[PDB]
């Protein structure tokens, strides 16, 4: 066996039987294990490699699950799961029925918080420490937060309260100068250069120290965890530590495809994502529109903006992991005559709900939202599934919402949004779509749907990913109409009145929760028109969806093509 | 006239014609004017009094509307409106048809941002500065932010970006150590030990011909300086606004400066009732608010439940928690103006076996949407939300009307939602939430309700509605404030049923199926937007049951509601008792005519 030490470790108690001089050899076994686990692709390789040493030291010094160790985001905690009885389960991580890719309270007593969104560790740790003190208990509370997660407002404000309350707790700042891209912000710049950067926070500050010296970290943790008041242990790590290819390019190896550990060669994703279609469109648009300015909250790569940032460096802003700052900064730009575009994932847009409502919508400002990862994202599970934006955006006055069926319709909606007054949201899923020629800028009327298949018996209303399911479902069913419901706000009131009054039954399909989303909008509009057709609302149930493929989630949610055909048969359609 | 200088000032241009030595006399006129404006009650007296001198200095040095002066919250900007052509309109401020109580872009070219929620000034200012630089323009950008607003995460994160971009802009930190209550947080404690610097007489001006609390932000830091020395503020602003990179000017002000009663108690005088400026005596609010009913209930509950822990984001007074904080000091937490921290801290408490209660206004709960969804709901944690100012709040207008919580909470899996009709039902819902698994939200309006005896703790079944008026022909479904309208509307209409729909999540599926299948028409009423709220929930449930009765959904339209009385907003929205009677007549009910 290549891992003699790890073979005897089934929990933190087994780990403590090792001597301190054996810990360096253990971290090497852990790194090799993490490399093999991630070699199949789609996992958080570089972040978990960087955190191996601090995780080993923390579990060697602390007594989990009696002590609580909290991970921010949780993507860097593969060594934590390997050391807490889940080594064998790492083979199926993020697979349906397997363990989560992040720490999850229901999965293990050793997982103190359920995470996926960034910057929640500090407020969670404060609550646990206050609860401990209120109950008269004495256990240790420790939080591991990266330099990227520290840019979030809810981490900075929580630290302000933590310094005020002065309770026993340890914060490990895992500083590798990386987020997904290189980290941004003034704090990141300041820390690159004997002063306590958190002196105004009233928090004890130790470091920076070598985040890969596992024996020194153990020695340090032993002399800090029992001190009075909160402490920040600032460690410096190399993202991807232990794999030369990952250290050289920590951006790609943050989430590599299937790769060969001996050569570093990986499967290039030669697909054309929706993200690349947006990036191509907005890079093209900004060439002729000097008012366009793109803001991302730390997702230049995921949103498809690498080429944009290179071609338009003076129209690009990365605010770090601060979705709230991204939206309100865009509002200020719109107030000064710009045409800002906020590129943001649906799940992360949840963080900026009040900024959309209060800072953008009240004055009806010219902010365009290009919303990636809309709908079920799949393997990242409940913390990342973007199945709520059709509900929470819809109830904001003046926020228009569109769902493009392809890249040409995306360009048409972006063009409309950038040339018309007020806020517009354009949401599209994880996945691929056909490339269109440069200069494709069709004119569309916002709010007008388009019928794609004839039929008056039963008519399916769907947009985006749900529309692909609907067209496939009605593929061989004459008389089943399909309408591209590419606008959720406003609805096509004229076509809905006509179709709702003439059809015996309607089906709405949405890659969104059924609660208050597109189906609810259709029912509200039909009621206002005093029309009462039979309607089957298909969508994600009012339940969080665990990690699986999006197709599996959609099959069990009842929105894929076979599920629609079953509903069609229930409505009396002659399905073969 | 008592105000000879102000009588000749109709804008910043007139102000600049004064000499610097006349500015102290002008601030005295402005303070007297603000006191008279606020004497009718219901206005932000102490904050605007504290900000008189910095506002006068900013308009004397800068050139609004060419330069942009941004106010965080905007409640401290009465002197700003008086100096920008709105002096006469101050008599009708926050009244329907009058000017807003906060700065508003559509109201004046001098109002750079529309505000009400705190901590938005810094990100807005950053966007304006980036837009200015992208367009090649050269105007000044200045933001005024209080020490309370600086506790918000979106202000701290924006400052981190502001230091990174390094653009020309000025941030005035208006530090009075007050939020509503005394300010909290480590930054407030740290700045208490900072000594005031004397620049204009000129010790500090000679020293540079001592620590920066924002050193890690890469921002120039000047101060703290006397925030009431208007000539020194002018002298400082002239020598700062044209420098490269961002600057924080830290000023120290006294909340309520100029009125002895307000300086002595800046908490009450943050928003005083009708008062006599010569005596300081004010009309006491002898009413019993929903806030007081919640405060009494949770203070009583925590005596027998050591797991209860109340968290507020800087709203101890408004949420009714003053007595709680005194009776249960070790079970009370104020996180500052950081709703996001309040909810996630409560999540951490629930994970360690506590029974936290988050007290929060509906409009401010919007700030914590993701923390409710991601940090509380995914693991179905024991957080109870007691939501004040639910529905239309009225005079504070669009930035404060809490008409969205029945929509954004309803689509979060596992979040139960209740609307108590009175204090006994509030206690019943609080009792249920604190003894059952998962998150619960209890929302109630600004306004009053009868006091109930101590020890009132009824048992209710969460999710069960209660019929209050007989009738199967037409049935009104409403809860909370909307229910009072419904009962008043059907008061003399036998056969018009009224159901206390006191639970929005879940609905009473059993009663809705029976009533929806037997009634020819239903009316839903909600103090909430009609988009995705209670009416939408009923339509979704009726559709799942394949029931198609006539349904009239009454609620707030899909439009922001400007400042007015709640009664005026509800009259025009169509949910008050006369509007319901009109709908009943449209549905064929024999409603007595008035002729
Ligand atoms: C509030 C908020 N805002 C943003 C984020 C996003 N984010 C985090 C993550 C885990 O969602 P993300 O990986 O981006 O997955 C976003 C969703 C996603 C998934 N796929 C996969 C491809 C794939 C990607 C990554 C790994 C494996 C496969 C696909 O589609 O095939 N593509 N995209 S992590 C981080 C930096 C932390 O920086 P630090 O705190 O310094 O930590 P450090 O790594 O340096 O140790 C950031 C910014 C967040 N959490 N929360
Ligand atoms: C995200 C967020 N969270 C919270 C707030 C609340 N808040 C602000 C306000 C203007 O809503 P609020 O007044 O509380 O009105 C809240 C709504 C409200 C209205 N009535 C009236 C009673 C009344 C109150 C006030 C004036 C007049 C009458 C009623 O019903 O009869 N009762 N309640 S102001 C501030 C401190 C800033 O501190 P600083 O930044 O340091 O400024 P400083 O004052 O020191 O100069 C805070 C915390 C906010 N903005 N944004
Ligand atoms: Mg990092
Ligand atoms: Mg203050
Ligand atoms: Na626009
Ligand atoms: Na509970």
């Amino acid at each position: 066996s290549d891992t003699p030490l790890l073979d005897q470790i089934h929990g933190p108690k087994d780990l403590k039987r090792l001597s301190r001089e054996q810990l360096p050899a253990l971290t090497e076994e852990l790194r090799g294990e993490i490399v093999r686990v991630c070699s199949r692709g789609g996992l958080h390789l570089a972040s978990s490699l960087g955190a191996v040493d601090i995780i080993t030291a923390l579990h060697y010094v602390l007594d989990s699950p009696r002590d609580r160790i909290l991970f921010d985001v949780g993507h860097q905690a593969y060594a934590h799961k390997i050391l807490t009885g889940r080594r064998d389960q790492m083979a199926d991580i993020k697979k349906e029925g397997g363990i989560s890719g992040f720490t999850k309270v229901s999965e293990s007593e050793h997982d103190a918080i359920t995470v996926g969104h960034a910057s929640t560790s500090l407020a969670n740790a404060l609550g646990m420490a206050l609860a401990r003190d209120a109950q008269g208990k004495d256990f240790h509370v420790a939080a591991v937060i990266g330099d990227g997660s520290l840019t979030g407002g809810m981490a900075l404000a929580a630290l302000n309260t933590i310094g005020d309350m002065g309770r026993k707790m340890l914060i490990v700042l895992n500083d590798n100068e990386m987020s997904i891209s290189e980290n941004v912000g003034a704090m990141n710049k300041f820390m690159r250069g004997s002063v306590n950067p958190f002196a105004a926070m009233g928090v004890r500050y130790v470091g920076p120290v070598d985040g890969h010296n596992v024996q020194e970290l153990v020695w340090l943790l032993e002399r800090l965890v029992d001190l009075d008041g909160p402490t920040i242990l600032h460690i410096v790590t190399t993202k991807g530590k232990g794999l030369s290819y990952a250290e050289a390019d920590p951006i790609y190896w943050h989430g590599p495809a299937k790769f060969d550990p001996a050569t570093g060669e990986y499967v290039p994703s030669s697909a054309y994502s929706w993200s690349a279609a947006f990036g191509e469109a907005v890079t093209e648009w900004a060439k002729t529109d000097p008012r366009t300015f793109v803001v991302t909250p730390a997702m230049r790569e995921g949103s498809g903006l690498v080429e944009f940032s290179r071609v338009h460096p003076h129209r690009y802003l990365d605010v770090g992991i601060a979705e709230e700052v991204a939206v309100t900064t865009a509002a200020g730009m719109a107030l000064q005559g710009m045409r800002p575009v906020v590129a943001i994932y649906s799940t992360f847009l949840q963080r900026a709900y009040d900024q959309v409502l209060h800072d953008v919508a009240i004055e009806h400002l010219n902010v365009t939202f290009c919303i990636d990862r809309a709908g079920i994202v799949g393997a990242d599970g409940a913390t990342h599934n973007g199945v709520f934006d059709l509900s929470f955006l819809r109830s904001i006055p003046g926020v228009r919402i569109g769902l493009p069926k392809d890249a040409a319709e995306l360009r048409g909606m972006l063009k409309y949004a950038q040339t018309h007054d007020g806020p517009f949201a354009i949401r599209y899923p994880r996945g691929n779509t056909a490339q269109v020629p440069a200069g494709t800028w069709p004119d569309l009327k916002w709010g007008e749907w388009e019928r794609l298949k004839g039929g008056d018996d039963v008519v399916i209303l769907a947009g985006g990913k749900a529309l692909d399911y609907a067209l496939k479902a009605a593929e061989d069913l004459p008389g089943v109409g399909v309408v591209n419901a590419r606008f959720v706000k406003p609805l096509d009131e004229e076509m809905l009145r006509e179709v709702g009054g003439r059809a015996r039954a309607l089906i709405t399909v949405e890659d969104n929760t059924v609660v208050g989303g597109f189906g609810g909008a259709v029912l509200e509009a039909l009621n206002s028109m005093n029309l009462h057709p039979t309607v089957r609302v298909l969508g994600i149930p009012d339940e969080f969806q665990e990690h699986a493929t999006a197709e599996s989630v959609h099959a069990r949610a009842g929105i894929d093509a076979p599920a629609i055909r079953t509903v069609l048969a229930e409505l009396g359609v002659d399905v073969p």
